[PDB]
C-alpha cells in the first residue's frame, strides 16, 4: 500500500499519520507550486493524492481537471455533504477556524467583534497578520468579497493595512508570539495553532498562552459566523497507485486518522464518532460561516488582486 503524496500541509506530527498508513512518498510544497507541477508533468505525473490546507486551492485544482472521482460507501457515510464535491472529486477531512488572538493585557475583548471592525482607526499600529500570498488570508479575503462585495472589502483592507504593527512576516504562530512580545495587540490566525501552545510543556509557549487569548470573530448579534476553512484531498487523475490512493482518502476518514487530526493537530474532525479535543472545546462551540466553500476558490484571483492593490505585502 504505497502512494506519492503531494502535500501543502505543514505539520511535523503529520509524519506519524503517514507512517500509520504505509509507504508514503512526500512531495511537499505550496499548493500553487504543487498544482503547477502536476500540470507541467502532464499524463506522466506520479502523483496519487493532492492534500491541501485550503478549500480554495482544492477548488482550483478541481477546476483545472486534476482530480478523478472516487465514490465509496465509507467516504459517502463519513464526510458531511457540504464539506466535499458532489461528484466526489475531493473531500474535506478537517475543519479549521480563522480566529482572532489578542493581548489579555492590552485588549478588552468587549472591543472585539468582527474581522471587519479591525479597520477601525482605533487599531493604528496594532494588527499582526502573516503575508498576503498565504492561502489562509487569500481565502478569508475571498469570503469577504463573496459576502460584502469588492468596494467594502477594499475599504476593510485599506483600513487593516494602515493598522499593521509591522510589515507581515512569519506564520500564524509568529503573529501569536508577537502579541506576547508586545509588537502588536491583535492577530488574525487559525484556531488549532493556539491549542498546540496550550498543550505544550515548553515554558516559553505557556508564556505566550498566559499573555494571549483566543476570540471567535463574527459570532455576535447579526454576524454571519467565523470564517471556517478545510484541509482536504482527492485522487489525482493520473494516479499510478489508484487503489492505494483511494485507500488513503478512506484512511483519512477513519476513526484513527480523525482522532489524530482532533487530538494531535487540534483541528476539528469532520466525521461523526470522534469528539473535539477538550482544550479546543473549552473555548466554545464553533459557530462557522455558512458560505459554500466553493466561493473561497471562486474569489481567489480577486482576493490576490485586491490585497496587492491596497498594499498588503
Ligand atoms: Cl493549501
Ligand atoms: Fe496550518
Amino acid at each position: 500500500r504505497t502512494i506519492n503524496l503531494y502535500s501543502s500541509r505543514h505539520y511535523n506530527t503529520d509524519d506519524a499519520l503517514y507512517d500509520a498508513f504505509g509507504e508514503v512518498n512526500l512531495i511537499e510544497a505550496s499548493a500553487e507550486e504543487l498544482i503547477e507541477r502536476i500540470q507541467s508533468e502532464g499524463a506522466n505525473s506520479p502523483g496519487d493524492i493532492l492534500f491541501t490546507v485550503d478549500a480554495g486551492m482544492l477548488w482550483r485544482a478541481e477546476q483545472a481537471g486534476l482530480f478523478q472521482p472516487v465514490r465509496s460507501g465509507k467516504l459517502n457515510e463519513r464526510i458531511p455533504e457540504n464539506l466535499r464535491h458532489p461528484d466526489g472529486l475531493w473531500y474535506g477531512f478537517t475543519q479549521r477556524a480563522r480566529v482572532l488572538y489578542y493581548s489579555r493585557d492590552r485588549v478588552n475583548p468587549a472591543d472585539l467583534s468582527t474581522y471587519e471592525a479591525l479597520a477601525d482607526p482605533q487599531w493604528r499600529g496594532k494588527i499582526l497578520v502573516r503575508p498576503s500570498s498565504n492561502v489562509y488570508n487569500l481565502s478569508l479575503t475571498a469570503s469577504r468579497i463573496a459576502i460584502h462585495g469588492e468596494p467594502e472589502t477594499r475599504r476593510w483592507l485599506q483600513g487593516l493595512v494602515g493598522n499593521f504593527a509591522r510589515q507581515p512576516e512569519g506564520n500564524d504562530t509568529a503573529q501569536i508570539r508577537a502579541i506576547a512580545a508586545g509588537i502588536g495587540d491583535v492577530a488574525i490566525a487559525n484556531s488549532y495553532y493556539y491549542i498546540r501552545l496550550q498543550k505544550s510543556t515548553d515554558p516559553a509557549d505557556q508564556e505566550v498562552v498566559e499573555k494571549v487569548s483566543l476570540f471567535f470573530p463574527n459570532t455576535g448579534s447579526g454576524e454571519r459566523g467565523t470564517h471556517v476553512n478545510v484541509s482536504g484531498a482527492g485522487v489525482l487523475k493520473n494516479a499510478p497507485n489508484r487503489d492505494a490512493a483511494i485507500a488513503f482518502l478512506e484512511y483519512l476518514a477513519s476513526d484513527d486518522a480523525q482522532r489524530y487530526f482532533a487530538e494531535g493537530n487540534n483541528e476539528y474532525p469532520v466525521i461523526p464518532g470522534v469528539p473535539i479535543d477538550p482544550v479546543l472545546a473549552a473555548h466554545g462551540q464553533l459557530k462557522g460561516d455558512p458560505l459554500n466553500v466553493s466561493n473561497l476558490g471562486r474569489y481567489q484571483p480577486d482576493s490576490a488582486r485586491l490585497m496587492n492593490e491596497v498594499g498588503w505585502q
